[PDB]
This record gives C-alpha cells, sequence and structure tokens, in this order.
C-alpha cells in the first residue's frame, strides 16, 4: 500500500539514522549552545501526526503557542552518492499561561505532506477518503516498525484529529516524563 | 502500490522543490566556485536509477571513473517545522581513458534503498521479486510524473539493469546534450 512504502521509507531513510544520534546532540546543545538560565531541552523527538494531513511548513500557524527557539546542531551523512547530506532539527518552546511550560525538539511527520499532496493532484489517483485511511494505516505501521526497533525511548508519536490546542496535546505527552 | 507512493513522495518533497532552483545553483557555481581553468557543469540534475535497488552512498564504489569534485551552494527551506531544512547536492567528474570527459550533479534515487531495506527486513513483508516489480513501477511513476510537471529539461532518469560501466552510461545521457 501506499501508507506501507512511506512508513518504512520514513523508518529506513530517517528515523533508523537520526534517532540514535539524537541524544547526543541534545546533551550537546544542553551543555553548550542552551541559554545558561533556561530549562533543558528535553531528551525525545515529538513527531507530529495529523491525521487530517494538514501540515503547516511553520508550526507558528498551527498554534501559537508553539513557537521556534533554536536549531540542533545538524547531523550530517554521505548518503546515496550525495556528500554531506545534512538531517536538520528544530527546538521549540511550549506556552501556557504565556509562561513557558516545556522545550522539545518537534516536526511534523513530512510523508503526511506526500498524502496530501496525492489528495490533490489528479495525476495521483487518490482521493481524500484514500488520504485519510493511509495516513491512519501509516500511523499504524510506523507504530508497529518503531515498537520492534532497535534504535528504544527516542521519539514520541502525536497522533491527533481536530477548541483544540495543539501546544497542549504536545504538553500531555511532554509531561508524561 | 509501494512504488506509487514512493515515487509521489519523491517529486513532491524532492524534485518538484529543488529543480525549479537547480539551474541558479549550478550557475553561481560555475561562475564563482568552480575551477577557472575547468569545464562548466552541465545543467541537469542526473538520477541514477538501479533495477536491482543497489544503492551504495559511495558512487566511486560503483565505479571508480566516477569521483567527487564538489557540492552546490545547499538550497535550505522551512519543512513540515523543521526551519532551514538543507538541501544538498554533489558534483562528479566522469572519466575516460583517465581523462575528465564530463562534469554533472549526480545522485542516486534514495527511494530505491527504501525498496531495497524492505526486501531484508522480515516485517516489512516484502519479497526480492517485490522488490524488482515496484523498482520498476516506481521509475515508470516517476517519467510519468515529470513528463508532465511544471518543475522541465531540469533532470535526466539514468534506469539501468545490472562488463557493466557504470559512468559510461551517465556519459551516453550527458553526450546527448
Ligand atoms: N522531517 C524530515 N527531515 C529530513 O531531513 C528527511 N529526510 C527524509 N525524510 C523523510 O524520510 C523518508 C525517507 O527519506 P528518503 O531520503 O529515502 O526520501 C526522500 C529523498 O529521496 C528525497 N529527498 C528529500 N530531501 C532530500 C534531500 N536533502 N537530499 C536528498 N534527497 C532528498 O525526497 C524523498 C522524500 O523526502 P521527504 O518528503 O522529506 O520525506 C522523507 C521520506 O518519507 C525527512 N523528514
Amino acid at each position: 500500500s501506499v501508507a506501507h512504502g512511506l512508513a518504512w521509507s520514513y523508518y529506513i531513510g530517517y528515523l533508523r539514522l537520526i534517532l540514535p544520534e539524537l541524544q547526543a546532540r541534545i546533551r550537546t546543545y544542553n551543555q553548550h549552545y542552551n541559554n545558561l538560565l533556561r530549562g533543558a531541552v528535553s531528551q525525545r523527538l515529538y513527531i507530529l501526526l495529523p491525521l487530517d494531513c494538514g501540515v503547516p511548513d511553520n508550526l507558528s500557524m498551527a498554534d501559537p503557542n508553539i513557537r521556534f527557539l533554536d536549531k540542533l546542531p545538524q547531523q550530517t551523512a554521505d548518503r546515496a552518492g550525495i556528500k554531506d547530506r545534512v538531517y536538520s532539527n528544530s527546538i521549540y518552546e511550549l506556552l501556557e499561561n504565556g509562561q513557558r511550560a516545556g522545550t522539545c525538539v518537534l516536526e511534523y511527520a513530512t510523508p503526511l505532506q506526500t498524502l496530501f499532496a496525492m489528495s490533490q493532484y489528479s495525476q495521483a489517483g487518490f482521493s481524500r477518503e484514500d488520504r485519510l485511511e493511509q495516513a491512519k494505516l501509516f500511523c499504524r505501521t510506523l507504530e508497529d516498525i518503531l515498537a520492534d526497533a532497535p534504535e528504544q525511548n527516542n521519539c514520541r508519536l502525536i497522533a491527533y484529529q481536530e477548541s483544540f490546542s495543539l501546544s497542549q496535546e504536545v504538553l500531555r505527552h511532554l509531561r508524561q516524563e
């Protein structure tokens, strides 16, 4: 299925490559680049999974209580003929009552953008019903993979359907640690 | 199908983003960073499509007459919550009789790595026969998409099955311009 390929590619070409190196990048940030006076960046990669596949490129567009703070040091690797391909991730603060309530590495699962665009291009032969069905199946397959992935406590999938506060959704997952 | 999703994601999340900006990056390279005395980098993105999905990360491993030269200036974009996600491409020289016969931006289609890894992981339920069939279907769907893609003369798909000279394969496509 469409979702089966996208979930395996998200693992093979991304999570399995960056998750083993993420803990070290966060520590390096927390000790060398973070503000001396502010809270540490939390430890896991938080992955947003809107089942409606609405993926703005700016998180502050989805919720103004999610605001960009800084970048981790980037990770590079030679990949499929590209020397020093760059993997970069962004740190966000999460506001509650106008005060910072959390700091974490946060991003949307980019394959949901593919599902959305496929539902929009007639040549893809892919309906909005297909989109919802495959979005769900993508999340479930990714869950399946990560349950047995040796690359373990390194990320958190935040699946949701849409008075909805995305920042409150992330905070609920954050505060479970 | 698996290949249908991977081909649409390769277009939507990569080719359609970098191909409109590639001509300008090559010109900037040719005028500012290229050796003053050497040939210009050719104009299109050459994409290698081994149907056996064997995708080494170092092209010099597939053919010693393909050797890394330099990187284009990188392209950055805000993407799905990642500030300044980096798109980078690498320039290769192509040797014939130990002399340089061409200079071009060259890389493997990374989704073929996903197909290969899926054939190797039992949890993917994906056979080596599936791999060949979907590799072919991935290439054909990508061909279909690009035939009508407004983002036109900007890349060249090099599909091949494996006394085979990869550098000679690329040169044949290069010299058709
Ligand atoms: N958040 C995030 N940051 C990343 O760096 C990243 N890289 C991949 N992904 C997703 O992982 C999966 C596997 O990536 P793969 O490289 O095999 O396919 C990629 C790859 O073949 C190509 N591509 C995209 N960006 C680049 C890039 N910088 N360099 C080379 N190829 C790229 O186009 C495909 C789809 O890209 P994305 O649509 O962004 O989603 C991918 C995909 O779902 C990423 N997701």
